[PDB]
């Protein structure tokens, strides 16, 4: 007895072209709805290639405005016909900023609003920073017509701040798009189970169940500096509050995962245990610098 | 300027609805034998669920946002013209607190004061249920009167008593549960209870009322039944600590003293003890263990 | 072979000589837009307060009370016909009376002829031949940016010019093209005070900083107005110029001819050009708050 | 011709990737400016090396070292105080497990008046700064040294209005910008160098003050995760003055010492009298504290 | 009957262009108060010189002092202490690039309590103010002096009913405004010195507070940029009571020490029994936060 | 040389018969006519003596609608005979509400809309809140045939913030129908009184007219008995707050003064405070208490 909800994380190949994607994002939402799901997670950047490979000015003209943006607008019709809430991750143009952002679409075509992600990485294979400022709308939590959530994005995944920052503020379950894979400079780096050990953590930590949607595929994208291949490892799994791993998939497979929570019952055993209760956030202060001793301004 | 206060203490089931009756029935007579703002004791909704440590117990909290019981004493505040702090226990998110929220005679909410310091061990395991308060100490100004509000064990703290004074505070509040503790029948904090708080009036210069509940109460813990019997001893106090009305530790009461507020307003400051204070040499305060100072 | 693609947008520059009489400078004006067009423009800006004299050099009661109601404005009124004859944007400067309130304001016409709204001039100088502070409030709409039917401009007035910070606030909204009509000149009170190469300078330094095109519109002539203390003149110096998004000029006129200038512009090319930049995705506003103060510490209420 | 005056100067050199041979190329520079009668003379930016950031590498990050007993900070206050001149130092930091792009600002008697760290980090092929540094947490800096009170920001803050306002509102005199600046690896026809200029005269211009630009000349060649990348530095360090006018400059290839000397007391009249700072309004100015256009930061 | 008195005084004299001595005219007619009884004593604007605002003048800016160290306002603090008598100090402030027309509150044991700055900037011949001073950022503020929290604002501030207002809601019991009004240079024909005191008047009555107000004396030539003018000050000072009757004034040509006692615990009393401040509409306000009468100020 | 102006200020003393009272307006506004004026203000609810201050559930019923006002109506007839704009005075009653009222008439007959008096005076002496609701309308301005007016009501004289919402919203011209006097005490509030007033015009830089009753009238109570002494003194001031013509405190007044509205506007332009004003630093006042924001 409780509030039950079904929560499933989507895994899946993309080509660069909008439509086929967006079709191939529809064709298992619906393969995870007629499974029960209530809320059904997307991988980052999903209506194209993970174009960050390159750091191209071209590639920046990708953007578009969260206003009438026609991807989430097609989504929308879906919620509601379907009665499932889906996050959309998009490419965001805002005058001259640009995010890589997430609209939050309720079980009845609502539009709830967007978070941009607010840790944005670097590196070969992923140079996100050359694409988008930092987020500013802080991390925030949805409320949607099955529970509250806390949505960030790919590489958000790895700062307890947001897990914790999301879960104060009542985030019941945490959702998180991904796009990570193989490093094009260098073929020994393998992050798959670092990257399951960190999002486990803040799953235990805040006592909050846990969605993780990645991409598989190779892709090949022509840089400033000739080609560059980045090879997904999918892994897209789901996370109880202990942080077990109750699905998970493989780095190949398309897949659609499934897992019902008891938000009811969680609740009472993440207040039982007792870490919101024992927080000292009168110590916490260091946490507002980046080196140690200086808060920032 | 001349305010009437009145102490109630009362005995509860464990049933929300019987409760809230009560003290609807007892603020009523309050304001019929004259009073501007009643006091109800601590956690009166149900039993002081305390004695346990229990995960089910947890969730009695609600939301401060739309509470059914402070809702229904804001009714009844604006219809008599009386003043009514609410106890409840407070789920804030994750937090959850031991508060209490200050309705003014329009039936206002003038917002809530959250219990700082936490009492702990066998019959009273509170620091299990509560995070330790963060509202700070708090003064509400009511129609009547500018009023410090705070609760149970921080009536036992001498600095929760001087920082509302300090800030205006022309009386004190502290809705109470204390009685026997289950594991030491040779326990009676009674008369120890009575003097630190009419040690709190004297030393302010501000009367005092302390609201406590009556009645024996068995709770199902998760080692047995544990037994408390609440010893009343309601009492209001004056401005120089002595009782001017005190209950009994059995049958239920409704007490009441009236204070001249401007008079009273008038020792305070010609015995001048404000003034005289060494702030500078109070450092010592603000540590724990009498040498480190807290982050 | 094709054209290179992308909206492209052609702006104007008029710089020209004000008599005392309305309806002469109006005449002029519509003289010069129209020429504008003949050579293409789709936008064109008309100089600062270009109905009449600067009269900023007297401290005038009675010049007060050339103030006009922005609502039914004969000036405004007659331009907006001109607009939607050619189809071309016409930024409209004037003196506003608002009940007890005065500004030196600009009315945006967009090319159907639509009264797109106002701004109302923020920075407003003062001193000798300039005396703009006792006939202006400060202007209260703020910085605003308007969507034409070529492209969304930023429009400010003169001495606004001179502040970053109203470049960058129109540009933050999404302004392409930033225009100011301008009225600048010698100052009476000392003959050493040429200005005119700081003054391209400092807007050459917006263009630079924002990765859009800016256009400058000054007067030409010299005007005598009779003050409280006798006869004061200044002599214009056009000098009015079209910058490109590095903040190059691509046209200029001198400090004596009047003109017509002409510039095309490939909106969307700029546009990924000024992203790949990257500035404005490396702005730090959590660091600007001192930006609020006047003095360095104090933040204004 | 009355009134507190200051010497400035801009130096221009070729870097090794040998910090040894670089700090002794900066010491013969910042001693032939001495000799020409500096006061304070800038050094361009990250001058203890090649410019390493056409890189994105491991290893490169570890290249940073704490402010804390900096040795050459150390070696260059040596000279600071032995000559009486201003020396802003740029040095890659490493202060615990962040890092910053930062400059420590030695005053004429050899003192360390502090750091300011870069707060606007560039990105891109050539340039890739966002990979090693933390955007910078000190904010907009003043420092009051021996000779005038001065504004230093880094290299790409240059490019900002925002800086060098927030420098002048809080009293600067004169702004320093250390650079490293050229082509780009990725493109060649792109030629920054006029733009630069011409938006950092629009700085000097708008707040009235003496702006003075060091810049690195030479070509170098970094080993990248990716194969070599060349850049060509342009050199063009300039010295402008208050109303944005280049009272001196440097060609795109020669090592130079460029010197001017200010009244800072006629031009703190000349700012003052223009009327810029007595017009502002920060009432009008919220805007300025959101990326998009609508939405302040948090 | 019983409560809190509070004396206070108007000071009137004429300025030469040497500062020192008009701070020693200062310190002189304070003495004289002070004497009489005064707790509170008032001097009139920018008594520190001539009212140099008839010109435009570059040089004439660099007259503006920082407030730090102020040596006139430290002089005043020793004479605040040794007398234990309020004084408002009003000065021509320099803050960085920033310039104001400002008064700084001593209490009656030295201690500087802050400073309020000129919100309302007036303007034309004669008063060419706005060329000098930004606009106000202080907003409108009451002071806790020893005696009385009072309200401080400054001469052009005094036509503004909106400024008394906001003092009085804030608790000031008196209200205070040092001036420097007279003629005006191309129009014989202005005397506006009852218009003046009427404006006033209506601040006390409408908020049912004491008021204070000093008026400089005396012709002044100002060698302007365009050459002579001359203003006559007209003096006047006065003191008024709560309901706006004048209970002391000078008259237009003489040194003048104005002295009135105020009992202010009957005053308050007085004011909550009018009740006018718990009878008003804050609802209804929205319009004077417009200019023009329509759109809100941003 | 510009657009003239003659208003006037009437005053008189009232019966307690309508009828009578309303005969009496009519006498003196052709008076006021005869001499030239353009503008003519009646004295606050002359249709009879101002019993606001008896508490009599009685008097209640002396409230009309706005609609079809029999007094309103016929005053529009002589407005429009006559070319004179006449602010009418009247208790309205508008449904569950009450408000003290006021009708513009213009030149020609048309009634161009209302105001209600916003601040009514709460507590001892002052018991109007038993008659009327606080006004809703706000601070309005009506453009007449002759000039923008602003027109408020007796208490809203005290308050600065009246006159300035309506200079802001181009009036031309104020008014101010009253009733002040006192008992036969010691308290003349007569010349507080004007200097608030001439306060407001000299600001604002606008005339302003104000008609007070004269007379003594005695009102039957729940105590027992009221008497009060309305004392005169209305007034016509200039735009610097100089008074121009006033009457004295016991006969019938027909006061009259021209005003040159250009070169008033070109004054008040001149002066400058409007274009001083800084808004931006005016946030308190939309505070009661100095400090928090009101709805």
């Amino acid at each position: 007895k409780g509030r039950k909800v079904v929560v499933s994380a989507l895994q899946f190949a993309c080509t660069d072209d909008v439509s086929t994607n967006v079709t191939t994002a529809e064709r298992l939402v619906r393969a995870a709805h007629k499974q029960g799901a209530n809320i059904v997670l997307i991988q980052e950047l999903f209506e194209g290639y993970y174009f960050c490979q390159a750091q191209r000015e071209d590639f920046i003209q990708r953007a578009k405005p969260y206003k009438d943006h026609p991807t989430i607008m097609r989504l929308q019709k879906l919620a509601k016909e379907l009665g499932v809430v889906i996050p959309v991750s998009f490419f965001e143009e805002a005058n001259n900023a640009h995010y890589n952002s997430i609209a939050i679409i309720d079980a009845d075509g609502t539009d709830l609003g967007i978070y941009r992600k607010s840790h944005i990485p670097d590196g070969p294979g992923y140079e996100e920073k050359f694409y988008f400022n930092p987020g500013d709308t802080g991390f925030k939590v949805f409320q949607t017509k099955y529970a509250k959530i806390g949505v960030a994005i790919s590489w958000d995944q790895w700062f307890p701040e947001a897990a914790r920052a999301m879960a104060l503020q009542g985030a019941e379950i945490l959702f998180y798009p991904t796009a990570i894979g193989s490093e094009p400079h260098d073929q020994s780096i393998d992050s798959r189970d670092h990257w399951k050990r960190v999002m486990q953590g803040h799953a235990g930590a805040n006592l909050v169940p846990l969605v993780a949607s990645n991409r598989i595929g190779n892709e090949i994208i022509e840089t400033e500096h000739g080609k560059s291949e980045i090879k997904f490892y999918g892994n897209s799994f789901i996370a109880g509050p202990t942080g077990e791993i109750v699905s998970i998939a493989d780095d190949k497979e398309e897949a659609v995962l499934i897992a019902e929570f008891n938000l009811d019952k969680i609740k009472s055993m993440r207040h039982c245990w007792g870490v919101f209760r024992d927080r000292r956030p009168d110590l916490y202060k260091v946490l507002l610098t980046l080196d140690g001793k200086n808060p920032v301004l």
